Order: C-alpha cells, then sequence, then structure tokens
C-alpha cells in the first residue's frame, strides 16, 4: 500500500468548487451522472482496483520493474515478452492529430427541446420536449496542433455529436456566424496560408504573420472572418462564453416534405465574455490549459455549460430576398432581419474517464444528418461533405472508425458492410448483398416518412452548365464586415484596431502590411486611419477617397454582433482571486466568501507560500496557490482583504498582481488597510469606478464588487491604462 | 504578376542577422552552402517558379479557385478530380507525432575530427582529420507535443545524425549527462508521469503536476535527473548554449579488438547559458517557437551553431574502479575523475527546405552504430535499442523509412530485404536470398577487419542466471544529486530551490509533496529546508538527522557541473534592444551600433508604433517591432539612448520593458536624459553594477555594457528583485 493513511489521494464523488480536489475521471467524479450514450459505453470502461497488473495477453506480471537479462549486470534477452508488449504498446501510441482543429476540449451531456418541432422538420430528436438526446462535444481552436495552447487568437470550433434514435447528427460549426473563404476548393490554400510557414514551422498558433496576410491580402472574401478574427471574439474568456454557428444554410424537411431554409445557432446561457490581448497572450505561457482546465472544472463543480439552439428560419421562397447570397458562407444572416427562434437547451454535465479514447479518437462530421434535415448548395458546405469521411481513413486507422465506442450510435445500425481494419462487429447475416433472397432480402430499406423513415434527400430542382465558376451574387467581400465594424462598441472598435495593427506589425514584409491598410480603407476609413497610424502608413488621396459599401439591407448595425453592446453576464462560475496576509481580519473573509457563495462565485486564497496563514481569530486558511503560481491571468476579478497589510505591503509580486488585474480591465476591491496598494495603481483619494473600496468588506462592498463583475471588465477604464507600466 | 515591383518579396541570398529580410529555406537562402548529403537530396527538391500547377499526375489546371457544379450556384459533382485529388492530400497530411521529443528544429552541418583516433577506433568517421561527415541534428524538448512551447522547463534532446562511409551513426544523446530512471522497462512507467494525464490531458510542456511528483517520490532513482531538471539547465537560452551528452557508456573497438568504454560530450563553443524561470515561461506565451526561431535566424546570420565531440574514455580494466557503477545511466562520471579528451567539431550550416520532409520525417534511433563502436549491458540503453525502430513502423509508415531522403544513408547500401509499404527500391537482384548461387552469392558478407570491414559485436563474457532483477551495485540514489548541488553556485542553488518550490505548490496532493520534500533531506538538509519553508512545510527531528550520502571517490565537488561558476560566456549572436525616441541623438546611436556590429551582437530597434522615427540630425530609423510586440524576454540586454527622451518616458509600455529586463537580470545602459528611467527601476544615483550610464554613448559605456553581456546575466542584482513589482 502506497497510498496515504488518510485517503486524501483521492477525490470526493460530489460536486465541488475549482481547485478544492484532484480532478478526476467523470465516472469515478460523477459516477450517477447518467445518459443513455454514457450507460452504451459502460461495456469497454475498464476499472482497475483489486486487479492484478497483466499483459495484454492476461498473463500476470510478478516484477513490473525490470527486464530479463543474463545476470543482473547483463545485456537483456530477446525473449522478454513482457517488456516487449509493454514497449511496443508505448511506441505505437500516437496517432495522426487531426489536420485542422487538432487543439480541443470535450464533455459529455444531453440535448432537450422546447417544444415539438414537427411543423417545420420531421427530426426525430426535435420531435418532442420530453425527448432527451446525448450529446458529445468538443471545442477547439484551429490553427494549432494538439499540444498548442488554449488562449490563442484563433477561431473556434464547437462541434455537438447529437446520438439520436434515427441516427448520429453531427452538427459541426464554428464560434462566428461565417467563414473566411467561399469555395471548398481552396481550403488547404487558405489553411496553409494561416498554418505554421511551411520552411520552418513558425508561428504556432498564430495568424501574425507573411503567409496569412499575404493570403487576405489577395483574396478580399475574407476580409469578414478576419473581423470576426481581430475582434475580441478571437480570444474567448471561456468555452462557456462564447456563441457558436453552424455558418451554412441547411435545410429543414418536414413531414410534407416542405423545406425551409435554417441557420443554427447556439446561444451560452453564461453570456459572452471574452479576454483582452495581452491578457490572452500571456495566459498561452502562464497556462497554455487555460481553457481545458476551466472547462472540466466547471462541469466538476456543478458549473455546467447550458447553450440554447437556436434555428434562423427563411422560407424557400425568400431565397433571393436579401442583398448577400444565402448560399454565401462569407455572408452572415443579421438577426435583426432573420431572428433566431430559440428551440432547445443543451447541458454538459460530464466529462471523459480517458481524454485519448474518448476526445482525441472522436469523429465529427457534418454530413452526418438525419431525416428532417439536408444540405444546400452553399459551394463550402458541399466540399466539407468529401472531407470529414476521407480524412478518419488515416486519421482513426481505416473505414471502422464508427466501431470506436465513443463514435457508435446508440440506435440500431445493420447494413451489408463488412471487413476493414480492425473490424469489431461479427456479422451473422448469411448474406452481405442485396437484394438477396438467402435472408429475405434483410436487412431492408425504408421509405421515407414522418418518422423512422429511410433517408430520401429534398428534390431541389438543378439548371445549369459544368462549370468551376464562382457565383457573381458571392462578388462583394465589405459590406458585411463594415456592418460587424458598426456595431462594435468603440472599446470593441478599438480591440480591433489593436488587433489588427499588432498582427500586421509581425508581417516582415511591408508591402503586404500596406495591401491589408488598402482592403480596410474599402470597409471603413476610420478603421484604414487607425490601424494605419499604427503602421506609420499614411493613406493616399484615392484612398480617404473610397465610397463606403452598402448597408446590408438597410441596416446601419446590429447590436446582436457585439460581444458587449447589450448586457448579458452571468457571474455563475467565475472566479475571484483574494490576497492572504498572515493575520487576515475574519471578519473580512466570512463576509467575503459568503457573499460570493450566494452568487455562485469561486475563490482561490492565494499567498507568497504555500501551506496555511492564521486569522486574527485563530482561523486556519490553507493556501491554493502563490501569487506568482496564480497570477491575476487566472481570475475575473481580486479582492484584498484587512489584516496585516504591512506583511504584504512590500512584495513585488502581491503589488505586480494588482498592477496586471488593473490594465486587464479587472474590477478591484480593497478593505480597510488594503486601500494603501491605490498609490501602487495610481488611484486618487476619491477613488475610481471599478475600484471597490471601504472601511470594511461590509454586505455593500460586495454588492458593489459583483455588479462589477456582471458587466464582465471596467471597459472605463481604457484611457487610464497605457500610463500604467505593467 | 502579384509580387511587388521593388522585388522586396524575396528574401537576400546572402548571410543577414536576425529580422532584416524574411527567412527563407536553407537552398535559396543559400544557395553556395554545400556538404555531401545536402547534395545527394537534389533528385527530390522541387522548385517551383515558371512552372504550370498541377495535379499530382502532372494534368495542368485552369482554375484553381473554383469547384466544379452544374450552375454556378449548384451542385458540386463527383466527377470534380481536381478538388478531390486536392482536399485527399490535404486530409492526409499528418502523421503521429514522436512518443516523446515531438517538439523539435533540425539543421544540417557537417563534423571533422581534429586527429586520427585510430589507436582508440576502427570508426571510419574518426579515421582522418581530412574526412568530411555530413549531419542532420534535431534538437528537442522532451514531454510536449509538436505544437508545444520551446521554452518550457524539460530536459532537452540533442541528436546527430552522422552520414559516414561505412554507415549512419545517429548519436541520439539530451543536454544533462544522465536519465531518470535505470531500466527500460519502466519507461512508459516515466514518461506516461510526466506526459499529461490521462482523464484531461493536462498539463502541456510542464512536470509540474501530481502524476510526474508521485513517481518521482517513489522512485528515488529520478532524482539525480529531477535536481538538473529543476536548476537552471531545464530552460536553457538557445540550443547553441546548451551541452550535449550521450548518457550511456559505449564501446569504442580498435582495429586490434581492444574495447574502451566511452561517454559521449557535446560542448557549445558558444558556451553555457541559460534563462531564468519567470522570463522561461513568459516567453512561452509570447513566442512559443523562441528556440526554433533562434536556430534558424543565427543559422541565416552566419553564427553557426558549433559544437565540440568530446569522449570520457575509461579502460576495460577500470569497470569497478569507481563508487557507482558504468553502466548506470543515472550516474554521471565526474569530470574531475575522468576528462574530456576533444575529438572534433560539428558545425551546423544550413536550414532545411522543407520542415515536414526533412525534421518531422527524420528518424534517429542509438542502435545505429557503426564498426568501430559497440553497445555496454546499461540496462536502459539495452531496451532503447528495440524502441527506435519498432515506433517507426507506425510513425513513418512501414520498414522503408530508410528511404525517406533525409534519413538515407550517402554510402552503398544493398541487402536482400524487399517489399513493404512505398517501397522505393527497385531491385533488380535475380536472388533475394543468401546464400545463393544464382547470382553468384552477391551482395556479399564481409570479414570484420581495420577498414571497410563487416560489424561484428565486441566478445563480451556473459554469465548468470536469466533474471529480472536490478544490480545492487545500482541501489544508491542520493550521492550524485548531492555532488550536483554542490558544484552549484549559491543564485544557481537559489534557482534550483525555486524550481522545487513552484512545481510542488501545483501539486494538489499535499501528501505528495511532503513526500518529495522527505526526498530532498536524503540528498542535502539545506536544500530540503529551503524548499520545505517555500511549502509551508516544516522538517520532522527524524528528517533533520538523516545523515547526508557519502561524496563520490573523494569529491566535494566538479564545477564543471554548474552552468556558471567558470565564465565561458561569448557575446557573438546575442541581441540588444535598444528603445528609440521621435528624436534620437544620433552620435550616440552610431557609437552604439559599431561596437555591436564589432562583437558580432545584433540589435532590435524598439519604438512605441512601426514605420520609422528620424534622428536629431535626419538619419532616418526602420522600427523593427514595438515595446509589447517584440518584449525583453526576446533579448539579452537593452539600451535607452539620448534624444527626445520626453517622448517615451511616461509611455507605459516602455518603462515595463526596462522593468522585465531588470527582473530577469539583463544588462541595462542608460545614455544622457534616458538615465531618466533610473527612478523606475529604483536605481539610487550613484548608481548600480549591471546598469550603466554616461553623459553619452562612448568610448567607453559600450565596452561596460559588452563586458556584462559576456558574463550573461547581473547575479549579483538577485536580492534587488523581489521588490521590484514587474
Ligand atoms: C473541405 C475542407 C473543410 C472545410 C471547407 C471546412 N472543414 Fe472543418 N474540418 C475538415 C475539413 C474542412 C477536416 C479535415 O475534415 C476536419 C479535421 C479533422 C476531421 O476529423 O475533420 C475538420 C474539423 C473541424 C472541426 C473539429 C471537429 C472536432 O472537434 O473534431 C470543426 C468544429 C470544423 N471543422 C468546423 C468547420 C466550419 C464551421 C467550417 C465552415 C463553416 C469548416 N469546418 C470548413
Ligand atoms: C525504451 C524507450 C526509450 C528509452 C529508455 C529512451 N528513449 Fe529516447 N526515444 C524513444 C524511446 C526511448 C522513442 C520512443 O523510440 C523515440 C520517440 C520516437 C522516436 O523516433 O524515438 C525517442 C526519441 C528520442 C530523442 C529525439 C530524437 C529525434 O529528434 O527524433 C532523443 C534526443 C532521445 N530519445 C534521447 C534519449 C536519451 C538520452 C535517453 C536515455 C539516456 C533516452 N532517449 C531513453
Amino acid at each position: 500500500s502506497l497510498a496515504p493513511e488518510d485517503g486524501s489521494h483521492r477525490p470526493a464523488a460530489e460536486p465541488t468548487p475549482p481547485g478544492a480536489q484532484p480532478t478526476a475521471p467523470g465516472s469515478l467524479k460523477a459516477p450517477d451522472t447518467r445518459n443513455e450514450k454514457l450507460n452504451s459505453l459502460e461495456d469497454v470502461r475498464k476499472g482497475s482496483e483489486n486487479y492484478a497488473l497483466t499483459t495484454n495477453q492476461g498473463v500476470r506480471i510478478a516484477d513490473d520493474q525490470n527486464s530479463l537479462r543474463a545476470g543482473s549486470r547483463g545485456p537483456t534477452l530477446l525473449e522478454d515478452f513482457i517488456l516487449r508488449e509493454k514497449i511496443t504498446h508505448f511506441d505505437h501510441e500516437r496517432i495522426p492529430e487531426r489536420i485542422v482543429h487538432a487543439r480541443g476540449s470535450a464533455a459529455h451531456g444531453y440535448f432537450q427541446p422546447y417544444k415539438s418541432l414537427s411543423d417545420i422538420t420531421k427530426a426525430d430528436f426535435l420531435s418532442d420536449p420530453n425527448k432527451i438526446t446525448p450529446v458529445f462535444v468538443r471545442f477547439s481552436t484551429v490553427q494549432g496542433g494538439a499540444g498548442s495552447a488554449d488562449t490563442v487568437r484563433d477561431i473556434r470550433g464547437f462541434a455537438t455529436k447529437f446520438y439520436t434514435e434515427e441516427g448520429i447528427f453531427d452538427l459541426v460549426g464554428n464560434n462566428t456566424p461565417i467563414f473566411f473563404i467561399q469555395d471548398a476548393h481552396k481550403f488547404p490554400d487558405f489553411v496553409h496560408a494561416v498554418k505554421p510557414e511551411p520552411h520552418w514551422a513558425i508561428p504556432q498558433g498564430q495568424s501574425a504573420h507573411d503567409t496569412f496576410w499575404d493570403y487576405v491580402s489577395l483574396q478580399p472574401e475574407t476580409l469578414h472572418n478576419v473581423m470576426w478574427a481581430m475582434s475580441d471574439r478571437g480570444i474567448p474568456r471561456s468555452y462557456r462564453t462564447m456563441e457558436g454557428f453552424g455558418g451554412h444554410t441547411f435545410r429543414l424537411i418536414n413531414a410534407e416534405g416542405k423545406a425551409t431554409f435554417v441557420r443554427f445557432h447556439w446561444k451560452p446561457l453564461a453570456g459572452k465574455a471574452s479576454l483582452v490581448w495581452d491578457e490572452a497572450q500571456k495566459l498561452t505561457g502562464r497556462d497554455p490549459d487555460f481553457h481545458r482546465r476551466e472547462l472540466w472544472e466547471a462541469i466538476e463543480a456543478g458549473d455546467f455549460p447550458e447553450y440554447e439552439l437556436g434555428f434562423q428560419l427563411i422560407p424557400e421562397e425568400d431565397e433571393f430576398k436579401f442583398d448577400f447570397d444565402l448560399l454565401d458562407p462569407t455572408k452572415l444572416i443579421p438577426e435583426e432581419l432573420v431572428p433566431v427562434q430559440r428551440v432547445g437547451k443543451m447541458v454538459l454535465n460530464r466529462n471523459p474517464d480517458n481524454f485519448f479514447a474518448e476526445n482525441e479518437q472522436a469523429a465529427f462530421h457534418p454530413g452526418h444528418i438525419v431525416p428532417g434535415l439536408d444540405f444546400t448548395n452553399d459551394p463550402l458546405l458541399q466540399g466539407r461533405l468529401f472531407s470529414y469521411t476521407d480524412t478518419q481513413i488515416s486519421r482513426l486507422g481505416g473505414p471502422n472508425f464508427h466501431e470506436i465506442p465513443i463514435n457508435r450510435p446508440t440506435c440500431p445500425y445493420h447494413n451489408f458492410q463488412r471487413d476493414g481494419m480492425h473490424r469489431m462487429g461479427i456479422d451473422t447475416n448469411p448474406a452481405n448483398y442485396e437484394p438477396n433472397s438467402i435472408n429475405d432480402n434483410w436487412p431492408r430499406e425504408t421509405p421515407p416518412g414522418p418518422k423512422r423513415g429511410g433517408f430520401e434527400s429534398y428534390q431541389e430542382r438543378v439548371e445549369g452548365n459544368k462549370v468551376r465558376e464562382r457565383s457573381p451574387s458571392f462578388g462583394e467581400y465589405y459590406s458585411h464586415p463594415r456592418l460587424f465594424w458598426l456595431s462594435q462598441t468603440p472599446f470593441e472598435q478599438r480591440h480591433i484596431v489593436d488587433g489588427f495593427s499588432f498582427e500586421l506589425s509581425k508581417v516582415v514584409r511591408p508591402y503586404i502590411r500596406e495591401r491589408v491598410v488598402d482592403q480596410l480603407a474599402h470597409i471603413d476609413l476610420t478603421l484604414a486611419q487607425a490601424v494605419a497610424k499604427n503602421l506609420g502608413i499614411e493613406l493616399t488621396d484615392d484612398q480617404l477617397n473610397i465610397t463606403p459599401p452598402p448597408d446590408v439591407n438597410g441596416l446601419k448595425k446590429d447590436p446582436s454582433l457585439s460581444l458587449y453592446a447589450i448586457p448579458d453576464g452571468d457571474v455563475k462560475g467565475r472566479v475571484v482571486a483574494i490576497l492572504l496576509n498572515d493575520e487576515v481580519r475574519s471578519a473580512d473573509l466570512l463576509a467575503i466568501l459568503k457573499a460570493l457563495k450566494a452568487k455562485g462565485v469561486h475563490a482561490k486564497l492565494l499567498y507568497s507560500r504555500m501551506g496555511e496563514v492564521t486569522a486574527d481569530d485563530g482561523t486556519v486558511l490553507p493556501i491554493a496557490a502563490t501569487f506568482a503560481g496564480a497570477p491575476s491571468l487566472t481570475v475575473d476579478a481580486v479582492i484584498v482583504p484587512c489584516g496585516n497589510i504591512a506583511d504584504i505591503a512590500d512584495n513585488g509580486d502581491a503589488n505586480y498582481y494588482l498592477m496586471e488585474a488593473y490594465k486587464h480591465l479587472k474590477p478591484i476591491a480593497l478593505a480597510g488597510d488594503a486601500r494603501k496598494f491605490k498609490a501602487t495603481i495610481k488611484i486618487a483619494d476619491q477613488g475610481e469606478e471599478g475600484i471597490v473600496e471601504a472601511d470594511s468588506a461590509d454586505g455593500s462592498f460586495m454588492d458593489e464588487l459583483l455588479t462589477l463583475m456582471a458587466a464582465h471588465r471596467v471597459w472605463s477604464r481604457i484611457p487610464k491604462i497605457d500610463k500604467i507600466p505593467a
């Protein structure tokens, strides 16, 4: 026995806040969180306690410390099959990572509609509010490898596998409502331009390099998604606080065969929230697993990620009613024109047991649809349907990837397909072909119908010549970027400016920066001028004179495009650093933690060393991390309670803690003598909005703090931060 | 016709300093650099200028912007083979990364021995000082994925492929002289313990988590290499400024049949230099590609990485003359007892053309030896021999990985092996077996001999029973960690204490921190008490009385174990930040640059925006990066010239640049009114060692600054940094 006497090696199997317990495989953490998919995985879950260590062939190992050798200082013998099996498995552990979205973090959960959608779709999983569909959701970045950092500036993926009674439906979306390019044929070109450059494989997790900006400068269709990426959309605070979108127009098909154009949305019930660039970038170094950690910890704490599924619905007769093409995936559908109808809720409530087996091996593919859904001619979606099947043949080693446990349907699957590498299913059917008489033609085709019917494509009319040609209706590149720009708040606009400015400064060939600045002048002159000024570029007369693109169907903005214009901040699951001293006023701390608890806000108690400190009244306070070990980057606000403030007053790390949080626009609260830290961040005696201060941490001081936290960041502080050396 | 008219898209094909030009593929950057291996790759190099865009079957493509569809808004057609070939290739770009050492950066070079070593080895590549051997060297971290960050704390790999006239020899070493474990059977245990934990795949690039320290606390044999990893050896400044070691005892075999034991060494001719922890961590965020970029840029500049091959040589009859077992890979051979004999020089002087083709596909394996070398019974080496062949079968797709161009021998290779996936060689031999008469038994066996002879193993005596048993002579864990500790300077000991303290503070289960502290108590009490204090742990009276381990063969220390005890700095290839203002005194700048050029030191000119500023006298100064864009982390020293200081005096970023460099112990030089910045880093009027100051940059402001850079960092500043909030 190697475990400690007191059992402190094993985390409690009950929900606990971030950092109170060691994290654990989801079935050991939350053994009674069940869904039909989790239950069906029980046939392959393997335990460990009380079992003998064995080879893979079931032979018990006596000595797992030593190779077999001739003499105890002799050569290793070829007949050591225990060593070789163990080393062979190790030698072959890795499989190819995903071509794109290789970095991702996943969890199990469930979906339930708010109401029957049978009027617009025959999809069985939307037929009844009491129908619960298990899901497995993987969130991801796009550019970086599986080992890259989470808080990069990038698009994020948001892929949901629905295990429905009528097939797996995979909704494979991103956190912006469009993509960079129009036609799938260009996907390898765009992806090669953004990925590490081929001679030296730099940079990882970054669009901030010559080839990306070269491609963008030569392909103005990219400008819309580039605006999204350069805004704070590209740096979410958490996968829980970002939107999701299918990107493409798909179709719903009802029992009568009527088709309705649909775009899919996921609305985060924790609201929208993003980092600021300096904080995100520094966070890639301080914790490159920050989002992966934050997701896994939210679920272990019972702060389940929740999203509302939304449909923007457009009748078939309305295909041509907008001044952009519905099938152009570089164009969004403003919610002011077509509202998002809220259709159901998805809740992510259990982490995987084994990351490699369930997350790394999961296969999501937008061609995985079910009766009641169909495709459109969107030329980016069309070519996707080829790729997500093809790519699995090397990534997951052959065509039986659907037999990998996480990928298996929970509903029946039977057909005449046979063999392939690592074939699991042993078919007993005398027939492997149809039509057959020898098994009475089973399994049999099923006619399309209102429920449990076979899949039939919507009989869309196709008229034209075989051509490699972009639709003329796709040839407008500037008006959606502008609509997005005009819908941002002024501080969101300034961060977009800073995102282009920072990125372009890392482009080595100056003519690329100039060409990009030209494209910005086609979108908005104020934007183009602001970025030009940060690059030392002067706009020419021609450029000052470029007529702005037209409004989108008469819209001069749509506030649903902003992260922050319409407040939807939720503090549950956020985190505050509390900076301790060696004699904390226990009364400040009691009230603080009580008020945070009431709102579901977590706390990490921080000090200049590990172990514990003792409060004025003798309460022993355990330390979660040092100031340097858990930087302000990792929290949403900072409180400094009263006590022996002299203990920390001269600590560089504790002062810097506050400077960093201040620079990144986080709320700061200072009680009693903690107000002496106002000097480090240059706050006037009379105080400032976003700095909470009081003689003690009374009820009012906490309400003020928690109000600021609901608004996420103190945007009004931005003009004070450039004087601050941090 | 998309290139700019002025040709500025194309990097100058001649040596230029970091940042002056875009980087490029080696064969375009340095077309005149050659060696035998680079010449032999010529048949697979593919050009591009003036060629048509084609399919892989050579069919010219007319439209590479669109898929083939029925009507320009219609569905994509299955008959578009140009689209499917291009997506198919993209879909299968990725191959499995290396189980360990997945993150690495590589270059071509050559090796030449100083003199014939024929008296001690018949290895052809060591036989003649005129004999030049091409090499390809890949440096790496160990734990993180291929997309993880460079400046992590980790062991580093240093692998060299020698393309000799008698076979490929791979010398597959690391940057410390030992390993964590004794027997290869445990390799998957240790590697699993250090790698991201299996439920959630966290943390990347870091040993700072519970499973690593649980294994260490249960396996004291690990403590030697842990000491190294926790010292500044764990965070080198550059692959150019670290040592390399083969780790194991191997044999040399001369023409007479005499065996001599040998341990391999690489000495960096640029000297030994490491980062400090806070700087290394933050740098994984600001530039996760910093070592890869630095290596590529040094070679493009002509600062070729150079290393001296050295041997520690022990006669067979001295096998048992030490306090430790020569075969135990957790033990080092102190240079005090067995000096390193210099053998030859290696220069890395060309970057690859394609990172994937040459770096990612390169296969190094220490079983690749040549006649004149042989193995020993080291039980970690012994097991390695199995792994590096086996692992290539999945990583590189089959047994023909030696035909991938980078892996090919430059010397003849002929045998009776056939077939296998992606077989390139087309064999014309009528025979595929021997003995044969039908091809007169060719290719033929060759007897061993003084040169050009067949491989024969040295006839070592083996005697004992078939056992899975550790040699008792390996059962001593603490003496080498202690010898390591006592050989370090007091500031190096401080950094070791801080590395244990930081990592252990991230271990969630406290009993594990306590168990590790109990292990440090067996090594050295001062070390153990200093880590304990940082962790709030108190040593027991029993722990305080642990007798220290014996010295190693009479040694109370060995200064060759310290990075810094014996100065060996070299400033060539280092970089200085120069913080500009809008009216720079140009006499200061001429003097600065002239002095830096004279020592081969680079400079990057930084401002608050990109573009240019104009000096007092109309000299236009191009700006390389912004203060935020190229942080102090990325440079070795900072110089602030005189001019309009009021321009930058209240710029937060400019002040913080100096505070960050100050904290990280970098030399800082201030001229004239730039002395105003002394207030931000809290320097007294009369000055301090490590801050160079004067009315103007002369003559001997530059000699002082450069003397400080030669010493690398200002260690004496350490007591001052805790105060500073940065
Ligand atoms: C034809 C090329 C192509 C096209 C144009 C796109 N994708 Fe894709 N995508 C792939 C080809 C691909 C892929 C190579 O097939 C991936 C990588 C590995 C895999 O399993 O699928 C993938 C992965 C992938 C993932 C990760 C799924 C996972 O977590 O495993 C997401 C979320 C998206 N894609 C989303 C999108 C969106 C929203 C797109 C446009 C609206 C888009 N992709 C266009
Ligand atoms: C028995 C397993 C085993 C053991 C005990 C070791 N290695 Fe290893 N090593 C492997 C099994 C392995 C490997 C799985 O075979 C790798 C990864 C994939 C590859 O091509 O080789 C590898 C890669 C690898 C690399 C990277 C090569 C490259 O750049 O591609 C280096 C530098 C080392 N190792 C160095 C060492 C050192 C100095 C060791 C002890 C002194 C050591 N390894 C012990």
